[PDB]
């Protein structure tokens, strides 16, 4: 129950954009407000990710890196919990003051990857994926992405990872567990988490772009945004960072 505790206790809480909900929806005004958004969950995701168990074994440079690499797949994966929570995945919910219907899953021009968003939101319900599988999946996707050449002291992240997976397999796995359950369970969850990774990828590759002609379409970017997309987001669109899967 400790681990449980802390990841509860963790948890951020709700998180605006700011958004005007009077104006149209613009491509340009719809994606300053995701950009907004995205800083200030960057912020606590950062807060949050400090304050996981035995983050702080991880060397200094490498605690920021993971939350950086990872930051897009946790806001992914977070979302989609929000949206099946709040809208039952019928929107996607951004935040209480920016849920995309299709209206602006379209003026975003980023209906395909809100199209993938919805789907894996809506898996949260069609596999029953408990607050607590979810609150462990999120921790685990933390430590899912890392250089292809290592971090600075891999051996600490590698122990930290073996950890949290251990924890998703004790929640997923702590009833009558065996056959098409115990594994079958485990095997839909590891399924799901790797889901996230080809998500994120489209969304770097789009964000990336975006900032590269952010002038040309009136798209305002935020200080840490435009810093991480155009210092780490590269790295991983270039494939020196990769996610770890799991399968495949
Ligand atoms: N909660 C929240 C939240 C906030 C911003 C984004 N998000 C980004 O960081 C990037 C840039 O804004 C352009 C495309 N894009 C996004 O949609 C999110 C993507 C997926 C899930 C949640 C997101």
């Amino acid at each position: 129950p400790i681990f449980l505790n802390v990841l509860e206790a963790i948890e951020p809480g709700v998180v605006c954009a700011g958004h005007d909900n009077n104006q149209p929806d613009s491509f340009a005004a719809l994606l300053s407000s995701l950009n907004e958004l995205g800083e200030r969950q960057l912020v606590h995701v950062v807060k949050w990710a400090k304050a996981l168990p035995g983050f702080r074994n991880l060397h200094v440079d490498d605690q920021m890196a993971v939350i950086q690499y990872s930051w897009m797949g946790l806001m992914v994966f977070a979302m989609g919990w929000r949206s099946f929570t709040n809208v039952n995945s019928r929107m996607l919910y951004f935040a209480p003051d920016l849920v995309f219907n299709e209206y602006r899953m379209h003026k975003s021009r980023m209906y395909s990857q809100c199209v993938r968003m919805r789907h894996l939101s809506q898996e949260f319900g069609w596999l029953q994926i408990t607050p607590q599988e979810f609150l462990c999946m999120k921790a685990l996707l933390l430590f899912s992405i890392i250089p292809v050449d290592g971090l600075k002291n891999q051996k600490f992240f590698d122990e930290l990872r073996m950890n949290y997976i251990k924890e998703l397999d004790r929640i997923i796995a702590c009833k009558r567990k065996n056959p098409t359950s115990c594994s079958r369970r485990f095997y839909q969850l590891t399924k799901l988490l790797d889901s996230v990774q080809p998500i994120a990828r489209e969304l770097h590759q789009f964000t990336f772009d975006l900032l590269i002609k952010s002038h040309m379409v009136s798209v305002d970017f935020p200080e840490m945004m435009a810093e991480i997309i155009s210092v780490q987001v590269p790295k991983i669109l270039s494939g020196k960072v990769k996610p770890i899967y799991f399968h495949t």
